[PDB]
């Protein structure tokens, strides 16, 4: 995903938003 649940700190795109 890439509307909400991708935040910087993460580094990364978790799975879902």
């Amino acid at each position: 995903c890439g509307q909400r649940e991708t935040p910087e700190g993460a580094e990364a795109k978790p799975w879902y938003c």
